[PDB]
This record gives C-alpha cells, structure tokens and sequence, in this order.
C-alpha cells in the first residue's frame, strides 16, 4: 500500500502531488536557469517538451527539491498536452523508468484529466494554459484526436501583449522582472467584456472601469480598457497578428468536426481548464458567442469550476486513486520486459 | 585562528587595516620621497602601480612602520583599479608571497568593495579619488568590464585647477607645500552647484557664496565662485582641455554598454566612492542631471554614504570576514604549487 504521485507539467508551472490529495504540495517555474558567462529557458514549448537534459532537471527538482521523497518507492502519474507525438510519450517513459528507477508509471491527457475533475465522462474542455489553447473533445473517457483542436496563445502571450499596450499609455515593462509584474496585473485585474464594443466605449467616455495598482516600489498606477482587451485577444487572435480563429470558434469548430450524435452533449458540457481561463466573465462571453454560432434551440452550458487552475492535476490525484485505473499502471517489469512500444496499449 | 590584512593602496593615499575592523588604522601618502643630489614619486599613477620598487617600499611601511605587523602571520587583502592589466595583477602577487612571504592573499577590484560597503551585491559605482575617476557597473558581485568607463581627472587635477584659478583672483599658490594648502582648501569649502550658470550669477552679483580661509601664517583670504567651479570640472572636463564627457554622462553611457534587463537595477542603485565625490551637493547634482539623459518614467536613486572616502577598504573588512570569501583564498602553497597563473580563477 505505497502512495502514488502525480506531476503535471506544464509550460509555465509544474504541478505536483501525491495522489488522494485535495491540491498539489509543490507549484513551481518550469524553467531551468543558465548563465551569460539570469538567461532562463522553458523547456516545455507550448506543452510539449523540447529540452530533455533540461526536463530532466524539473523532474530531479520535483522528487528531491519540492516533494522530498524516493522516485523508486512510488508510482508516477505524469500527464501530457492532446496529441503529443508518440516518440515524445516513449522517452517520457524511457527516463523515469532509467534514470529515475520509477516503480510504475503512467503518461496521461491533460484535457481528460480536467474533465474527469468537473465528475464528467464526456464532453468539451478548454484547456488554456501559459503556453497553449485546446479544445479536446471526449466521449466516454476517450478523447477524439481528430477533433482537437490547437491554438498556440495563451498566458504569456496575453502578457506580452498587455505589455505592450500599457506602453501606448506611457508605462515602460519590457524587462524579465518587470514582465512578472505585468502578469500580477493581468491576473488580477483582467476580464473578459461581455461586449467589446460597449466596453470600450464605456472606458472612452467615463472613468468606471479604471482600477490602481499598487507597484513593488510603492507608487501606484491606472488601468482601463486594457482591463479587458488583453484576454479579448483569446476571442479575437488577430489583435497579436494571428489569422487564427478565436477560442469560441474553435470550440464550435471542434464540436461539428465530432460525430452528430454527441454533440448535443458536447454543447452542454463546456468545461474549462487553466489559468488562462480564470479571467472574470469569461463563462458568460463563451455562452453568449457560442450562442450565435449554434442553432437556435441547442442548450449550451458552460462549466468553470473555480479551482481550474489545477483541474489537471485534481484529475490525476482522483485517477490514480480509482480502483479501475490500477489494471493500467505500468510496471517496471512491464517495461524492462515488453518494452517502449507497451505504453500505447 | 589568525587575524587577515587590508591593505587598499590608492594613487594618493594608502589605506591599511585588520579585517573586521570598522575603519583602518593607517592611512598615509603613497610617496616615496627622493633627493635632487623633496623630489616626490608617486609610485601609482591614475590607479595603476607603475613602479615597483617603489611600491615594494610602500608595503615595507605598510607591515612595518604602520601597521607594526609580520607580513608572513597575516593573510593580505590587497586592492586594484577597475581593468588593471593581467601582468600588473601577476606582479602583485609575486611580490607578496616571495618579497614579503605573506601566509594567504587576494587581490579586489576596488569599485566593487565599496558597493559591498553600501550593502549590495548589484549596481553602478562612482569612484573617483585623488588619480582617477571609473564608472563600474556591478551584476551578483560580478564587475561588467565591457562597461565600465575611466576618466583621468580627479582630485588632484581638481586641485591643480583650484591653485590656476586662485591665480586670477590674485593670489599666488604654486609651490608642493602651498599645494597642500589650496587641497585643504578645496576639501574644506567648494561644493558641487546644483545649477551653475545660477550660481555664477549669484556669485557676480552677490557676496553671499563667499568664505573665509585662515592660512598657516595666520592671514585670512577670501574665495568666490572657485568653491563650486572647481568641482564643476567633473561635470564639464573641458575647463582643464579635455574633451572627455562629464561624469553625468559616462555614468549614463556606462549602464546603456550593459544588458537591458538591469538598467533598471543600476540606475536604482549609483552608489558614490572615494574621497573626490565629498563635495557637498554632489549627490543632488548627479540626481538632476541623470534624470535630464534618461528616460522620463525611470527611477533614479544616488547613494552617497558619509564614511565613502573610505568605503574600499571597509568594503574589503567585510570580505575579508565574510564565511563564503575563505575559500576564494590564494595560499602560499597554492601559489608556489599553481603559479601566477592561478591568481584568475
Ligand atoms: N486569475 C488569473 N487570470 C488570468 N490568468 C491567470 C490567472 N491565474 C493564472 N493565470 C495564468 O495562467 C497561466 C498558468 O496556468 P497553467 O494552466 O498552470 O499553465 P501551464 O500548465 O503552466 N502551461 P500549459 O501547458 O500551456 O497549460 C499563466 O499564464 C498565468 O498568468
Ligand atoms: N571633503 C572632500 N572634498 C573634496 N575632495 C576630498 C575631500 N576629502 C578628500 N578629498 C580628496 O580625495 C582624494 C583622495 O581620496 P581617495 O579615494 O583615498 O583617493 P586615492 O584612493 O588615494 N587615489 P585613487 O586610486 O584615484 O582612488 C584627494 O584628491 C582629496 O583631496
Ligand atoms: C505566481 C507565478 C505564476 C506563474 O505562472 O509563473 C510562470 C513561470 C514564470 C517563470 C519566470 C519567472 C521570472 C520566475 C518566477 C516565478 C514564480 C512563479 C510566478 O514565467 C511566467 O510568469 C511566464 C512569463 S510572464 C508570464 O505571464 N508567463 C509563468
Ligand atoms: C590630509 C592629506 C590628504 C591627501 O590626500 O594627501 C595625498 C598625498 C599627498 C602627498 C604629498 C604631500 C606633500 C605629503 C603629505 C601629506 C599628507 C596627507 C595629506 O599629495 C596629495 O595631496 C595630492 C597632491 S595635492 C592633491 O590635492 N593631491 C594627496
Ligand atoms: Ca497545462
Ligand atoms: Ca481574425
Ligand atoms: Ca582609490
Ligand atoms: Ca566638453
């Protein structure tokens, strides 16, 4: 009766655990400091993992550093972005059960994982992170991959951006330590405007949507329409220049490429996922243009449960605990034995 | 459980002392006085040792004269200027463990203490004293060597300006003693003009920046708009033919020379060394006109703190001490072991 770990990484943060746990112990930058002669790297690009050496290190700091505990004594729960590439998934599989001698393992979809966190089997998830947007359509535990829909816009995008309209007002972020200033006012006192145009002419002709800021320095700063137009960018992409269309669009998108017979449930089960979509008001703009794109008579419904900055990592911890999961595990006997190509089945 | 050295040999003055201590001991002229058949040498000219024997003398008075020590019970703290060529360094270095036999040893970058003295482990540093005057730009404890800027103007040229331009006004101060007379003059009355034109203005029509100087011989004399014009040289080197840009402006050129992402730091954060930024109103000069060549929405900050004549060698005291310093040591073993070649790493 050893315990089970659960680690979601991500390209921002990783989000780690013990399995049966309400929330994660350890929460911490995805990042792997280097020199000029600090020069920071993410080695996790839009939710794949790009680096290994580098990864290799996060996952070093997440048994010894953050969870102080033996890689070999438990078994680990990792979790991956929708569609990552099979070689990804097997050498994923190939360090934990080498270099962290790991007693089972097992590589798990984010989206799922969030889904199954809302107690849903089935439906549409919203996963929009620091690095990347999905739409992952599932039916009956499985997720469709042909379905999926990617949007390389998340998070940090929408920093930068919010960074560069604070410019047009006068304010100067452009460093690193200043770009995690910006991102503290990006998560506190962003929405998303239930109508764009209104909300720009509400902050044009008064003064009610301005907010202050209190900077590390002591001085305090004003924000308005930016409030507001730095997450609009998720429903219209081409304010950064992408010819992408917006998260409502591809979320009608992934619903008519799925087959017609679950897409009333798919409607009725909009689940969102990350900290992308923690902005204020974003569950009431999904309905409204969800609304517009559909027919006339479907029910939509939009879920946002309020402690989605961790849905994923929640899914994992009530995965890894199931009684029907345990069969799926993979051992290291499993592994040594039959070998990489074992983690597809 | 033995007692360590500091020894901080600037191009005027020689500064000596145990670690730990809050001030050093000694503090004497870096002369070495010789016959016409005095003729003063300075050995260290614009912060570079340039004779040897001369400065092996020097530290003869140091360990035996001064500081009444045994060069080969202690181990020494010595200092150099900001870009001091490898060789210069070497040479130190040889002279110590074999001329004086000395147990340990390091040798400092002196701009670098003093901002150690300030507390701080990052920013740009103002050292200006009797032979030269350095911006030296400051990362984790790192001297940036690509920016830092050297200026050949210093108290002494101050002072030989101060004896021109009493000239003018009718007195006659030329011999090396009456020169001693005009530097106590300069460290006693002028100050740094906050705006000069004004106070030229005042001066021409006014007698209320004028002051009283009681010479040796017990006659008194007047000076004017030499108290600030004197020091005004800083900010405008062309009053003694150099062309050179003004103190102002090379700090501001030495943090442009560094990495974007802390300029923010070392603007924050000029901290002021050495007894040639004394002059009262110096720091509120530096604040004004930084502000006029950076950009508007910058924070500026001058530190200037009262022991600054001797911030080095406290600068030094406090490494020397310090737990973490003990290992960067250069043991007579090593030495004689490694080489010169091991005093750059
Ligand atoms: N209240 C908030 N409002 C808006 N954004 C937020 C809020 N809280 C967190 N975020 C953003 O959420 C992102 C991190 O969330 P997370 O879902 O953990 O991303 P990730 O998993 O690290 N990377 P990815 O693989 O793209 O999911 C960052 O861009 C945060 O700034
Ligand atoms: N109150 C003061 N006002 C102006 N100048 C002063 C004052 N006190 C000392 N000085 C000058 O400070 C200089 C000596 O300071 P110091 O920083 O010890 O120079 P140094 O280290 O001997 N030579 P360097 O290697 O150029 O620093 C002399 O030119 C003094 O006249
Ligand atoms: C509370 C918090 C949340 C977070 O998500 O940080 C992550 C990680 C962070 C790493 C680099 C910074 C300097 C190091 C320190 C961080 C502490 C964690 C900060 O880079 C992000 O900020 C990026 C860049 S700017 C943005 O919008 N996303 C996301
Ligand atoms: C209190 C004091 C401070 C000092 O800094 O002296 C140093 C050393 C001094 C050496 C020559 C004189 C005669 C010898 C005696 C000195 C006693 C120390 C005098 O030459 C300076 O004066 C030069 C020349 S004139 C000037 O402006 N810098 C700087
Ligand atoms: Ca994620
Ligand atoms: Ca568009
Ligand atoms: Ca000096
Ligand atoms: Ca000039």
């Amino acid at each position: 009766e050893t315990t089970a770990l659960v680690c979601d990484n991500g390209s921002g943060l990783v989000k780690a655990g013990f399995a049966g746990d309400d929330a994660p112990r350890a929460v911490f930058p995805s990042i792997v400091g280097r020199p000029r002669h600090l020069t920071l790297k993410y080695p996790i690009e839009h939710g794949i993992i790009t680096n290994w050496d580098d990864m290799e290190k996060i996952w070093h700091h997440t048994f010894y550093n953050e969870l102080r505990v033996a890689p070999e004594e438990h078994p680990t729960l990792l979790t991956e972005a929708p569609l990552n590439p099979k070689a990804n998934r097997e050498k994923m599989t190939q360090i934990m059960f080498e270099t962290f001698n790991v007693p089972a393992m097992y590589v798990a979809i984010q989206a799922v994982l969030s889904l199954y966190a809302s107690g849903r089997t089935t439906g549409i998830v919203l996963d929009s992170g620091d690095g990347v947007t999905h739409n992952v359509p599932i039916y009956e535990g499985y997720a469709l991959p042909h379905a999926i829909m990617r949007l390389d816009l998340a998070g940090r995008d929408l920093t930068d951006y919010l960074m560069k309209i604070l410019t047009e007002r006068g304010y100067s972020f452009v460093t690193t330590a200043e770009r995690e200033i910006v991102r503290d006012i990006k998560e506190k006192l962003c929405y998303v405007a239930l109508d764009f145009e209104n909300e720009m002419a509400t902050a044009a002709s008064s003064s009610s949507l301005e907010k202050s800021y209190e900077l590390p320095d002591g001085q305090v700063i004003t924000i308005g329409n930016e409030r507001f137009r730095c997450p609009e960018t998720l429903f219209q992409p081409s304010f950064i220049g992408m010819e992408s269309a917006g998260i409502h669009e591809t979320t009608y998108n992934s619903i008519m490429k799925c087959d017609i017979d679950i897409r009333k449930d798919l409607y009725a089960n909009n689940v969102m996922s990350g900290g992308t979509t923690m902005y204020p008001g974003i569950a009431d703009r999904m309905q409204k243009e969800i609304t517009a794109l559909a027919p006339s008579t479907m029910k939509i419904k939009i879920i946002a449960p309020p402690e989605r900055k961790y849905s994923v990592w929640i899914g994992g911890s009530i995965l890894a605990s199931l009684s029907t999961f345990q069969q799926m595990w993979i051992t290291k006997q499993e592994y040594d034995e039959a070998g990489p190509s074992i983690v597809h089945r």
